[PDB]
């Protein structure tokens, strides 16, 4: 019954040079650490070492086009750095940025391939840069590789080529590259919780809202929960999850369980605007270990208030550790209901248990 545990401060080389203020700094993953250690959580699990995903692996999701594009970024100057930079939605780019995003890759790769050989239970990965906006084709907000789309990929070339991996996205942002690569698969249930506010949330699309639910044979299988026009927190969260998330995941019957954990809708976030709790995190997470026979692998995404994002990472470690769920703090906001039903409308078509 071991937890593993990835960190590797190499992943703070990545940065802004012309902000370094700029929100996605190199101390969220430090600070999520110190946390860790702080709890005395980190000597509680087995510390699993970080690698480099190589080139075929990250062909499993990526273009040799974008593949070539972010690798030849290492030795750019800053004038083509800033250039190339700018080039994308809401990216920035140092000499270090591309081997960050190929240790945060592989750094997940090694924590699911223990996972899937049963020498940990479950795990969580402390890595940056972060992933669920990139696609097949390019980067974006933030995000360079798919890490977690990555990560499932990995996984079915370690089993076998069908395991079934549910990603389960409750970053604050849409993951909009997770839904593309995955769009058209039923081996993949990719569900996101999201603020959308009628497309005018970023990433900025209605590929973001409830009546996406897959193309060809993915039909049913990408779940997304939009909210609109209300301050959601821990009410309207566990409502999504006991609606929605855990009747569909557990009829899915996945294999492997990953969260693309982004911690941008905790209080204090200063992009997210909402107001879940550490305890809340620590509800979802326990719930999510209910499933996959307790394989969760928890990937952080965005979340850029400091204490938050550590306070809330380390009560998620605390439950795969087996802790017990802390005690939660309300009736859901009135859109919170609209946004529920929705995806159960939309949804019942392809899951019984809804
Ligand atoms: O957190 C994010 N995505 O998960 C994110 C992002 F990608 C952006 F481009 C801008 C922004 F303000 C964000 F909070
Ligand atoms: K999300
Ligand atoms: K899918
Ligand atoms: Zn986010």
């Amino acid at each position: 019954p071991i937890t593993g545990l990835v960190y590797d401060q190499r992943m703070m080389l990545h940065h802004n040079m012309w902000d370094s203020h700029h929100p996605e700094l190199p101390q969220r993953i430090s600070r999520i650490f110190s946390r860790h250690e702080e709890l005395r959580l980190l000597s509680r699990c087995h510390r699993i070492p970080a690698r480099l995903a190589t080139e075929e692996e990250l062909a499993l999701c990526h273009s040799s086009k974008h593949i070539s594009i972010i690798k030849s970024s290492e030795h750019m100057k800053p004038r083509d750095l800033n250039r190339l930079g700018d080039e994308y939605n809401s990216i920035f780019i140092s000499n270090e940025s591309y081997t960050c995003a190929l240790l945060a890759a592989g750094s997940c790769f090694n924590s699911a391939q223990a996972i899937l050989t049963g020498q940990v239970r479950n795990a969580v990965a402390i890595v940056r840069p972060p992933g669920h906006h990139a696609e097949k084709d390019t980067a974006c907000g933030f995000c360079f590789f798919n890490t977690a789309a990555l990560t499932a990929r990995y996984a079915q070339s370690i089993t076998r080529e069908s395991l079934r991996v549910l990603i389960v996205d409750w970053d604050v942002h849409h993951g909009n590259g997770t839904q593309h690569i995955f769009e058209e698969d039923d081996s993949v249930l990719y569900i996101s919780l999201h603020r959308y506010e009628d497309g005018a949330f970023f990433p900025n699309s209605e590929d973001a809202n409830y009546d996406k639910v897959g193309l060809g044979k993915g039909r049913g299988y990408n779940v997304n929960i939009p909210w609109n026009g209300g301050k959601m927190g821990d009410p309207e969260y566990m409502a999504a999850f006991h609606h929605l998330v855990m009747p569909i995941a557990r009829e899915f019957a996945p294999e492997l369980v990953l969260v693309s954990a982004g911690f941008d809708a905790a209080r204090g976030d200063p992009l997210g605007g909402f107001q879940v709790t550490p305890e809340g995190y620590a509800h979802l997470t326990h719930q999510l270990m209910s499933l996959a026979a307790g394989r969760v692998l928890i990937i952080l995404e965005g979340g850029y208030n400091l204490t938050s994002i550590s306070e809330s990472m380390s009560m998620c470690t605390s439950m795969l550790l087996g802790d017990s769920p802390p005690s939660l703090d309300t009736p859901l906001k009135t859109s919170a209901t609209v946004s529920i039903n929705n995806v159960l409308r939309a949804h019942a078509p392809f899951w019984s248990s809804l």
